[PDB]
């Protein structure tokens, strides 16, 4: 083994780990700003993480392994000194206004500020943030006024998604983070997944913010103002109410959307139900007309973005079925007024989505029919929770309500497609009951469920076997691609989220401090909301929505012909040859 002292106390152990690993098993006190995700700002440490060696002196113990004979101490007034200085050097680069900002209720840095009594030596007031800023994005915004160069960002894209679209950068001799040649986020090969947001510390990245949008929309007296939830939002919003991890809000938030002055509350999961209507029929279209194979999920944007950025060639099979924000949207502006009597260009759609993605999504020029968008506004999770506050909401406090049912219903298929395997999961449900023409009791798929990166199973559907592949991450497509796993064998249906985990970790969700993230699974635990509902639900299947079957059967018909597919599907093509490319 080794021996161990820290603070006075001995301890014997024969673990190969950092100080800060050590010591944060051991409910020893260290602070750490730049490390994350098993990494520091490895070309700009910001030694927030010091404690002192005995015989070396002060070191980062983010990175500094522990060896036998150490003495160590967290906390001697040297080390205070120093983490102190390195906080007051952020501060001399950082607009410490907290007021008005979006990070208020849980940045790291303010906590860091606060704990060691921190000053700046000169308070940072830029009188024109115009060249700090850039909100070119239809997804992220950035504000270097906030940035501390503290490499989460850049670090975790890598990690992520294997693009590097969050690069460091050389601006007029100085420092900053951003895209590829400064670009627009959006012109570049970014997937606008916002893991580079979930990663920050601070309020330098955030969600483009729609907040605007809704407000003017419940303002104007004869705009009718719907909203829908994400599955994911039920599952995560409570963390930004300290009710804690993994708590099932969803009456909660029905009741506070109906409070904000929402004209109906309607719920994504039904464009859920929606979506594996078509998205099963396709399916089963594709085995009788022999592919082409494989058939791709299209409801994640980020991964729309990395087919349309990396492999170009797969475009054509991608499902047609609208994502359910986009499918739900669509059918917000057509069957809907159909049964209030509404006027279709009054009605103002919002969905609520633990997404950044998603209001790109929503913003795609032709996601629109007859003039009007399927998606007028797309509000984070995040941004909800600010505008719940805002208006002074007891959220915690709410009894629970309903949905309204039209457009509201979900069975437990769309319950689940906020984690990881979910549609798949979804989507054979209903596929095998389409194509065997059949009622079957096993429904439960537990083999693409779960955080492995890459899941494969073999299912029988009409008395054949057919590869399906789950792919949890975008750096895990990258891999299944690279690696040739793809040829290996023939696949006929693949889900890819973009969101290690699903959307449950979505780059629009309440952010987990570092501390919480090693205590708490929060995929895991944010998933588990869905399937207990998936497993207490009635209807299991998207096809058994009662809700669902009244609107096809009234208003569109058999899914995937006709009326269906001529206004819920949406197609993606490579670009045509020219030259020069
Ligand atoms: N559109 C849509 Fe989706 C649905 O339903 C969400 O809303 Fe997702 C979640 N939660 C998000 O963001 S997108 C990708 N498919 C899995 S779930
Ligand atoms: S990022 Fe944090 S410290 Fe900076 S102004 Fe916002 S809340 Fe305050
Ligand atoms: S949005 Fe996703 S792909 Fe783009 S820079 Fe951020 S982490 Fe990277
Ligand atoms: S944007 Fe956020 S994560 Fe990225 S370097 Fe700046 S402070 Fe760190
Ligand atoms: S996995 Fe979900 S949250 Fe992440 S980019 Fe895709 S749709 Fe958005
Ligand atoms: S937290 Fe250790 S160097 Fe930044
Ligand atoms: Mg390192
Ligand atoms: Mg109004
Ligand atoms: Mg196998």
């Amino acid at each position: 083994m080794k021996t161990i002292i820290i603070n006075g106390v001995q301890f014997n152990t024969d673990e190969d780990t950092t100080i800060l690993k050590f010591a944060r098993d051991n409910n020893i006190d260290i602070s750490a700003l730049c490390f994350l995700n098993n990494c520091n700002n490895d070309i700009n440490k910001c030694e927030i993480c010091t404690v002192e060696v005995e015989g070396t002196g002060l070191v980062t113990a983010c990175d500094t392994l522990i060896e036998d004979g150490m003495i160590i101490n967290t906390n001697s007034d040297a080390v205070n000194e120093k983490i102190k200085s390195r906080i007051s050097q952020l501060l001399d680069i950082h607009e410490f206004k907290c007021g008005p900002c979006n990070r208020r209720e849980n940045c790291e840095f303010l906590k860091l500020v606060i704990k060691y009594k921190a000053r700046a030596s000169k308070p940072f007031l830029p009188k024109d943030k115009t060249e700090y800023v850039d909100e070119r994005s239809k997804s992220l915004t950035v504000d270097r006024t906030k940035c501390l160069l503290c490499g989460r960002c850049v670090n975790a894209c890598g990690k992520n998604t294997e693009t590097y679209a969050m690069k460091f950068l050389n601006k007029n001799g100085k420092t900053i983070i951003g895209a590829e040649d400064e670009k627009c986020f959006d012109d570049t090969n970014c997937l606008l997944c916002g893991q580079c947001i979930i990663a920050c510390p601070v309020a330098a990245l955030s969600e483009k913010s729609h907040m605007d949008r809704v407000k003017n929309a419940l303002n104007a007296p004869e705009k009718h103002v719907i909203v829908a939830m994400a599955p994911s939002v039920r599952a995560s919003i409570g963390e930004l109410f300290n009710m804690g991890f993994g708590v099932d809000v969803t009456g909660k938030i029905y009741t506070a959307l109906r409070q904000l002055g929402f004209d109906k509350i309607f719920d994504i999961n039904f464009g859920a139900d929606m979506t594996i209507m078509e998205e099963a029929t396709e399916l089963v279209q594709r085995i009788e007309n022999n592919g082409p194979f494989p058939m791709f999920t299209s409801c994640c944007p980020g991964w729309v973005r990395q087919a349309e950025n990396y492999y170009p060639e797969l475009l054509n099979n991608l499902s047609s079925a609208k994502s359910p924000q986009q499918i739900f949207g669509t059918a917000s502006k057509t069957y809907y007024p159909s049964i209030s009597g509404l006027d279709p260009k009054n009605v103002f759609t919002v969905t609520v989505m633990p997404c950044t993605s998603k209001k790109f999504e929503a913003d795609r020029p032709q996601m629109e029919k007859d003039g009007l968008r399927d998606i007028d506004a797309v509000i984070t999770t995040r941004e909800l929770a600010k505008m719940i506050k805002d208006a002074k909401i007891p959220f915690a406090k709410l009894e629970d309500s309903e949905a309204d049912p039209a457009m509201g219903e979900y069975s437990g298929a769309g319950a689940i497609f906020g984690a990881t395997g979910g549609v798949m999961e979804a989507a054979l449900r209903s596929a095998k009951d389409f194509a065997e023409n059949a009622e079957l009791e096993d429904i439960e798929y537990k083999q693409v469920r779960g955080l492995n990166g890459i899941k494969e199973a073999e299912v029988e559907i009409n008395n054949n076997k057919y590869n399906v592949a789950v792919i949890n991450g975008a750096s895990n497509l990258f891999k299944f691609m690279k690696s040739g796993m793809i040829n290996e064998k023939q696949y006929h249906f693949i889900e890819v989220m973009a969101c290690h985990g699903g959307c449950v970790n979505g780059g629009g969700q309440p952010h987990v401090n570092p501390k919480d993230l090693e205590k708490v699974d929060i995929k895991k635990v944010r998933a588990s909301v869905l399937y207990n509902q998936d497993e207490h639900l009635s209807k299991r299947k998207s096809h058994e929505n009662t809700a669902l079957v009244k609107m096809y059967q009234n208003y569109f018909g058999k899914p995937g012909e006709g009326r269906a597919h001529e206004i819920l599907h949406f197609k993606y093509k490579k670009s045509a040859w020219s030259h020069p490319q």
